């Protein structure tokens, strides 16, 4: 027994955030229906194959546990359909542009007529009554938008996007959020919702931490665990010096810790023709004893210069610099393993090979090989959380409108009636 | 009616991942009490305020909507008090370590005896039964973990970290994703289930788009929309140009477009002093010779060097060099608008300073004025998901140990045994 089984998803929608959220769904048990434009589908399938005429890998990763069919919803018959589809349905989830499901006929009005159970879920760029809230946004837009770049990469290069999907993928973790909070009420209210997750609020929610800086900026002039709190430490491209007495909004910090205790990206062994060849590796403030024993400076534990946050604040880089010295001829693991016998925060930069081919990772079923007969097998992150009571079981990603004739049939439409809906094209 | 309504949370968190969960749940209904540490409690508290002896903006930001009690767990009446309150809640929430909870007293097996319908709900640092399970993992350390640091940033540059909380808010918001997923089930079931989210895992899944690329890598041996694809565009330390030939795990791609379009980062006017005067700009395939009319090159539309994807391969970093020396004296709002014109979306870096104070984000109940009488009044963000049928109400974060007396009141216990408590140093 999975958490939604018997969940009925109508699903329109294509790319990246909004497949994520129908895709984790179905992992979850949901019964997925993925509708698709007649002759070409959702555009993942074919950007950036690997193999041509096979569908890529952004959408086998992204449209695993998911039936397809396809549908020319500008036709009435098309509108016939989906109106009984809808009252199957216990699940709309679309990421079209502002009112476009209006114009194809169905507001939220006549669906609440349609189906009084069904919820309607939405993916936006920026909120409905944001000044901003029509026009459209990449992935990296969402990131600028909810101020992820701005306070990402350092001080005296550009804002820097993450490589992680913090406006796709985020945006559709967080709509999944809405629509089973939607389901949880509905027992009680019998009623379905509506809920819209913009992509620039699920960036502004993951960067909550750096709204707490933009306000401790404005009340104090200082962020004391910064970098250019430590005097003499940074300069921007021509040499000017970057310290607080200058700085209005939070600055990018470089490999600072953010919501963390203070650390730094150290190298290891390697680092010149290794690119992950790299720890983080934290200075906790109640561990200051046990760093000194580490990298061998009993001298460092009583003085007041070195064993305070405060009395540290002039010369942080310079501990990073030194500590960094200690991993010149030790590999990442053995520095995570030696960090780890002082009990001392730190780990590796794992690389997306070491990841890919980790066997913990696919003893736990987050990397998971998906079995494929068509494409060949491929890899795919599984659900990111674990249950006592069940395991996902993930099927491959759907070919174009495979399941046209199947769903139909669950409609209860007759060989005659699909048959004509085949040759007028509708499906 | 709110979705979490009638929800009673019993709330073990503390630091960001876990707090992040439980306040979300808060904001949507959910009565959550704070279990915290009898004359400190949650490090947060104390964790770089900004006036002495106050409440932290960390903390504040993280608990509005939880009330507080303090407890010695480590005492038998604090045991016997907590398994009067597992017997009323739905959901317990923690994020201590591996063990942790088992020592103090409560395995998951004592849990479900206690109450068969309570859900257990953890945050971990890697998924249980991993080889690396009991290291210990912060923020940073889970973006390290989890591919993203490996997959952000330069080319030329160390692996950098996000400035938004991949690690712990995110890993909260998955846990959320995973408890409500857990109540859905009860609903078929009566019983509850333990959940778990892994920081490495919730990381790991946001960076999908990453292992796309590296099975695309392994099996052709070119990732043709990344920088290093452009022969003699990318460089190392020493000054010898990269290529894929000799690149087998995902690199850093600067400022490329991940799971969106090409796009880069481009400077606007102000750029050497305003650190986030920047505008990112796609180049959509199906948008250049919109592109072509914005920036006057119509010789670029027919030239088939310039006019389909694989033909601009070889050159598109010269492409956006000179794009950008378009807005040389254009702010990101200027540039932003003339894009729009063409049908381009185009998207500024928006600073924190800008976002704090934007009036759209206020209207829309994303960033939220809190109403402190204690503490005076504070921002944070809001619920980024938005229902028809209702809206949070954020109500301040509460005092250690303030609402002490009032849950032990709720539990049953008279007055006396109260005082009793209170003097032998319980609660
Ligand atoms: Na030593």
């Amino acid at each position: 027994t999975k958490p939604l089984d018997g969940i009925n998803v109508l699903d329109f929608t294509h790319v990246q955030a909004g497949p994520a959220c129908t895709q984790m769904m179905g992992f979850l048990g949901a019964n997925v229906i993925k509708i698709e434009r007649r002759g070409s589908g959702d555009m993942t399938r074919g950007f950036l194959q690997d193999k041509p005429n096979v569908d890529s890998l952004y959408f086998t990763m992204f449209n695993c546990n998911k039936r397809s069919i396809e549908l020319d919803m500008k036709t009435p018959e098309g509108k016939e359909l989906l109106e009984q589809m809808i009252k199957k349905a216990d699940v709309m989830v679309e990421n079209f542009g502002p009112g476009a499901l209006d114009r194809m006929g169905f507001t939220w009005e006549y669906i609440q007529e349609l189906n009084p159970r069904v919820i309607l879920a939405s993916v936006k760029g920026y909120a409905e009554g944001h000044a901003n809230e029509h026009l459209k946004v990449y992935e990296n837009v969402a990131q600028c938008s909810g101020g992820a770049a701005a306070t990402t990469g350092f001080w005296d290069g550009p804002p820097t996007v993450s490589g992680a999907a913090l406006g796709d993928s985020n945006s559709g973790m967080h709509l999944m959020i809405g629509i089973l909070a939607a389901l949880e009420i509905r027992h009680k209210t019998g009623r379905g919702q509506k809920v819209a997750v913009a992509m620039q609020d699920a960036v502004l929610n993951l960067v909550r931490i750096k709204l707490r800086d933009q306000q401790r900026l404005e009340r104090t002039g200082i962020l004391a665990e910064y970098p250019q709190a430590q005097p003499n430490f940074a300069f921007d491209r021509d040499g000017n010096p970057l310290s607080f007495d200058n700085i209005t909004s939070v600055p990018r910090g470089g490999n600072a810790g953010g919501g963390g205790q203070p650390g730094w990206m150290l190298k290891c062994k390697g680092w010149e023709t290794d690119a992950d060849s790299y720890v983080y590796f934290t200075i906790a403030a109640n561990m200051w004893p046990q760093i000194c024993d580490m990298i061998d400076k009993p001298e460092w534990k009583d003085d007041p210069a070195y064993n305070t946050f405060e009395g540290r604040v002039d010369k942080l880089m310079d501990i990073f610099s030194f500590i960094e010295t200690k991993f010149a001829d030790k590999d990442k693991f053995e520095v995570t393993e030696w960090a780890a016998q002082y009990g001392i925060p730190c780990g590796p930069v794992m690389s997306m090979k070491e990841l890919a081919h980790d066997p913990s990772l696919q003893k736990v079923g987050t990397v998971v090989e998906v079995v494929d007969e068509i494409r060949g097998n491929h890899l795919t992150v599984g659900a990111p959380f674990k249950f006592s009571g069940f395991q996902p079981e993930i099927t491959r990603a759907p070919l174009l409108g495979e399941h046209t004739d199947e769903v139909l049939k669950e409609l209860g439409l007759d060989d005659a009636k699909i048959k004509e809906l085949h040759a007028k094209q509708v499906v």
